[PDB]
């Protein structure tokens, strides 16, 4: 009778240590994933960022009236893309956020190739592209002395600001460096 | 259980670092135009 | 790439292999590689 009783005790100890570790493996399964998940989005989030070259302008009549920003990967960095970014524009006057824009902008940005294969996408470290933006289409032509705070951000998360500084005269000045 | 209470202190850890990763690079960011200009 | 800003024109120049019009071509001074600075002392055009 006891030896009886024991056995299923025994065999509702082996269900409950099974639903107990079943448990157990799939909350590690679930968290094993939650934390390969955090590793490559934080480590993305801290190396992939956009890298500046350098901030020319397109100077008509008397007034910038497009902005041109050369980009590259920062060090050590995976496939920075540039569809997936949204520039932040705290000009003068307007303060938007820009979204990227396919052929074009008006209050979007475009990305043309400078050197690679891809005109939106840094795969290599070599590769480089130029980010156009509107200024006479995001607010008023950017005359001498306005100043842009301009905010790369990418998916993963990262922030390159230029203060894109226009210079002080535009005096016979076909294109001016921001 | 030991297993479980590294994962979640390690998700935390990851994001601790990520928090105070930002901090110097974007501080960096307000004094490298500071400083240029 | 070289970014040239000039009076008039304004671009960012790649490389070529000829002498070219949007592009830059380089040639060796001293040294082996004509596209390629591997020692101190190498120098190109
Ligand atoms: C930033 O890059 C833009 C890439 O399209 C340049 O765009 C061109 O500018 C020319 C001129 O205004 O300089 C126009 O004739 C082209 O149609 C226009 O695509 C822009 O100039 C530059 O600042
Ligand atoms: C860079 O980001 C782009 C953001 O739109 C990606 O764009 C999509 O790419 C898909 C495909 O992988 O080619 C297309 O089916 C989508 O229509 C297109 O928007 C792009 O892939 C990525 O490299
Ligand atoms: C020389 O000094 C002038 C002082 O008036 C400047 O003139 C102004 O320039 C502004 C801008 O910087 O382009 C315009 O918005 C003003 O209307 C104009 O009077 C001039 O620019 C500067 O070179």
């Amino acid at each position: 009778q006891v030896g009886i009783g024991t056995l299923i005790v025994f065999i509702a100890m082996v269900l409950v240590a099974a639903i107990a570790a079943g448990v157990l493996i799939n909350t590690a399964g679930y968290l094993q994933s939650k934390g390969s998940a955090t590793g490559e989005e934080a480590s993305a989030q801290v190396s992939n960022r956009i890298n500046i070259v350098s901030a020319y302008g397109n100077v008509x009549x008397x007034x910038v009236d497009y902005v041109n920003l050369t980009v590259r990967q920062a060090a050590g960095a995976d496939n920075i893309n540039l569809x997936k970014s949204t520039i932040q524009w705290i000009g003068p006057d307007x303060a938007t956020t820009l979204t990227y824009x396919x052929x074009x902008x008006x209050e979007n940005f475009t990305t043309x190739s400078i050197k690679g294969x891809x005109x939106x996408v840094l795969v290599d470290q070599s590769d480089r592209i130029k980010v156009i933006m509107y200024a006479x289409x995001v607010x008023x032509x950017l005359x001498x002395g306005x100043e842009v705070q301009l905010t790369v951000t990418t998916q993963y998360g990262s922030k390159t600001t230029y203060w894109a500084q226009v210079p002080e005269s535009l005096k016979d000045k076909n294109a001016v460096x921001l």
